[PDB]
DNA sequence: ACCGAAAGTTCAC
DNA sequence: GTGAACTTTCGGT
């Protein structure tokens, strides 16, 4: 939805549910085929590329989504 | 060879 | 100025 083009979709998780950042021709889990628990060793970047920034909250504070040159409010 | 995930980037409000 | 969204490349299975 918000994340991929997807409806059904919201955007977290992943089709080998191995990740969680997904936009585009990633990895949509609608229907999935059932791998989650707590699964760990999963390298993916759900937020912001910037190290000191977590990904909550935006420089104007009025959003929230920000992952690239939006608003990152720390370093 | 094919499928999945991630990077960097770009359009609209 | 900020937020939000797409295409393409690389890596793994
Ligand atoms: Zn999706
Ligand atoms: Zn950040």
């Amino acid at each position: 939805l918000l994340t991929c083009p997807t409806p059904g979709c919201d955007g977290s998780g992943h089709i080998t549910g191995n990740y969680a950042s997904h936009r585009s021709l990633s990895g949509c889990p609608l229907a999935d085929k059932s791998l989650r628990n707590l699964m760990a060793a999963h390298s993916a970047d759900l937020k912001c590329p910037t190290p000191g920034c977590d990904g909550s909250g935006h420089i104007t504070g009025n959003y929230a989504s920000h992952r690239s040159l939006s608003g990152c409010p720390r370093a």
